[PDB]
């Protein structure tokens, strides 16, 4: 626990200062009330939800009879519950779904971190209820926007919006998007998911966790942003939490393409398997980031106090009691 | 009034009290307040290229293929010096506008390049965040826009900031992405009402087919102030209906004059804003349907304090 | 003029190695007193509103108007008033077979009558007629009688052709086929325009379809005017820039504002006599 | 299967047949695969080859990796040394000629056909770059859908990174054109292609979208030297693809690409 903070704190003074701007920016978004998270399926991992490549592998067999020898490429993970679907029955592919997914996970710390990180939407291409389920715990309630009806009549004015969809109205593959010809016709089934994604996007500070940088959401999303006109946009900020540090030229690869990249691996040294431990680091940098642990000397007392404060100066006299909402 | 009229009234004053009322306001508002028209435009380009006006009329495609062709011949210079000389006026607001505020709208999206939107919410002291470059998306101050989707001449008077010519028509989505995806945002997500239309527009029926697209009751119909002198005709309204349009005829409404359009824009928005107070109870089951839903959540309750009843009741 | 005669030269140039293609449109019928689409729309506006237009009808209005009558009329009644003012036997114009008479490769029309079909058919000259997606992989010659926007053959329906505003504007999900072999055509092949206006929607399509292609990678087609009035110089060089060659009737031959039949004639056999 | 060899001799016979050639021919004639030129790219990037196996985004991705970062000179410069080579024309190639396809579209960037038609005498159109497509001399065509090193060993001319896939649409309007064209009105027979292969797959997603049985189903050869699998085969009949197999045909090892290529196109010649 102590201990965790101590080196929390030495990585931060450490820090390079590009990441330190990322963090910097991360946590004013938050305090902004601008701050939309852009949750993957490595999120979903850390909460032992089942991974599509089980999903793949039980089609597989269903298929032919035998798991594949080898590795599936990008292409697989979409296409064999395309021909699953196709030659076997819409029912069979739906009940493999029910099986497989009808299941009960805990929320992970990495959820609990997100939502206090204060998001004002969050987005995700998970089709579990984990950040439901996080949310409704956490006592912020947030319109969960999975289908296109669910658009039009939304409560609140943030969304927790579920692009791929989920099972809440039930354990089928027409509620959720698995399959190729889903991803293919992504566009014209959700027209209204994408456009509030893209306007998500276009009007808040995104940061990216839970992905990898090849991701197939991340790569549409960035081919999506390269339409954009040049600085009409905010860089979203990519939480990359793979084992291995980033490669300098993918780094800057990826940062062209308009990612800003926060790096676990070159933050911290954990092991090839510790993922939670990467998600925490990077997670409660921001967190203490926003808990202010890491003001270490003057001269920055000064300037938080000053950004609290200096706006006050327009006004003649404030209250004590005002004071304190002035400090949270 | 007709019961489908007092019926998308009551759905706007809902709205409206909700906070999710949208107004979607077309060049007829400008016109209210003599705001040069794009067809003056098209008559100086016209005789600048041509040397003398056109002895018929300008039909739809001319009036965006005569400033291409003044653009691509007379070049960028000369455009921008006869929108400049022809747009840099002061033009005072209408009460239409006033009237649109009045109604608490949570955005504005409009197609004019004016500031007279911008000018009415400065008087009446409503701040909206002006958004009329593909930049402003990003940098909005607030979270109500004042979504100019044509573009406005703030930054100059030049044809680059604005979209005029059929060029900026054919490469608008790829020259305003970030501007075009809020306002189908901001329909999807809220109540829309049309004012200053023709109902042959070309933006309202871009939006009809962007409209055609969505899945089947996965959106909620937006509402169309028709402004004609003459009443709609019976298959028109039915076709614009099925299309995804509920139409509020102000013709139908009142009897005036042809030219008498801000009378006839006055009608809708002042039947509009005076519904506000109006609660629409006349018969005995209005009594009960209006005090059962406000008292239904209540039976959650075990118990209601009788102070607590006049907030209730508002 | 000096730029007109390579313009006869190109054509009739492309016209010996039969790399010609003639794109017809709705002029060329008119010129036989094929029913114009106008007295269509008067119709169905007619019937819509019980009163003619008694205006100037807008480009929308042409579409709107027929979607219209589709929509709140029906489909039967569509196909009646298309099938009692379109079953009829309309003869060809000399221009008819003064297109034929320049031995094209192909013919591409947005007519749907079959007046360039009998033209075809009444001068031996065998073509492939497609109007129909399925009749593009069933074509028996190379030698193509593209109607891009279908015809009547199967029967006077109006899901057989494109009038309304939804065949405009669903025609690329409707006609793929029948669109990639207009295009093909008309990337590798030289393109005379006869029957159009420069402010007609067709001609404005693939005016935007080519401003898409990369500069220089086409050949420029060739636009024939008749227009009563001369062309303007600002329209002229407009279009031109737009990748258009324009060979104007009015400025070639002086005539009346009604007689259409010689400015038509007055550039076909100006093309044929120089082959 | 008899009745799929009926079909392109009959269709050989009208002068209506199209060969659509893939790389798996040109890798016959021991040409450099696309595979270890993204060895060179990846080397070149990171400084040693990546351990695992390149997936169908990391083929395009590295090359495109390296284009932005160590610039167009440097890419080409690669693409100079590898692809700047002679390679002997399989038997395969004259297979294919030998059954006198009217097009052949090929997503090869050799002149392998190129050479292998100028050997037989038959004049084909080459068509790689969007001016050709304007400037071809006859109606029988050699579409070289991916553009060729025929201008010069530059990345420009090439569909190679990602970028040119992406933007392919954009760049080559008219060779997309003339290659959709071609497949709408000839019977398409495919070779030296894999099922899972992106050009196989673009095509049966602008298939899917002409309405059914307005197109001629393409005829697919395939040389994978596992049998075809009887739930794959459904899945790729109804998408659209009459599959030939020879793996099934005849018993072969699995490294022997050149007999299980040849068995099915010689079975097509001697049924000519």
């Amino acid at each position: 626990s102590k201990r965790y903070g101590e080196k929390l704190k030495e990585v931060f003074l450490m820090l390079d200062n590009n990441v330190v701007e990322c963090i910097k920016e991360i946590t004013e978004s938050s305090r902004n009330g601008k701050l939309v998270f852009f949750v993957g399926a490595g999120v979903s991992t850390l909460s032992d939800y089942p991974q599509w490549w089980r999903l793949v592998d039980k089609y597989h067999e269903e298929l032919y009879g035998s798991p594949k020898k080898g590795n599936y490429s990008s292409d697989e993970y979409l296409r064999i519950p395309q021909i699953f679907y196709n030659v076997k029955g819409e029912m069979a592919f739906d009940g493999i779904l029910k099986d497989f997914f009808q299941v009960d996970k805990p929320t992970n710390p990495i959820h609990d971190k997100i939502l206090a990180m204060n998001p004002a939407h969050v987005i995700t291409t998970n089709y579990d209820n984990l950040i439901d389920t996080a949310c409704w715990k956490r006592g912020k309630y947030f319109s969960v926007i999975s289908a296109e009806e669910d658009v039009a009549n939304a409560t609140s004015s943030r969304y927790l919006l579920k692009v791929h969809g989920d099972f809440r109205k039930g354990f089928k593959g027409e509620n959720v998007v698995l399959k190729e010809d889903d991803y293919l016709n992504y566009d014209q089934n959700y027209p209204l998911i994408s456009n509030l994604m893209k306007t998500i996007i276009a009007t808040h500070t995104i940061v990216f966790i839970g992905y990898g940088l090849g991701d197939y959401n991340i790569n549409m999303l960035l081919n999506w942003v390269r339409k954009l006109q040049k600085d009409s946009f905010h860089k979203p900020f990519f939480i990359r939490t793979d084992p291995s540090p980033i490669e300098n030229e993918t780094l800057i690869y990826y940062e062209n393409k308009g990612l800003r990249i926060i790096d676990a691996a070159s933050l911290i040294d954990s092991n090839e398997y510790d993922y939670l431990e990467r998600y925490s680091a990077v997670m409660d940098l921001l967190i203490e980031s926003q808990e202010n642990k890491f003001i270490t000397k003057d001269d920055e007392v000064i300037d938080y106090i000053y950004g609290k404060i200096s706006p006050l100066f327009a006004l003649q006299y404030i209250r004590k009691i005002d004071l304190k909402h002035v400090f949270e």
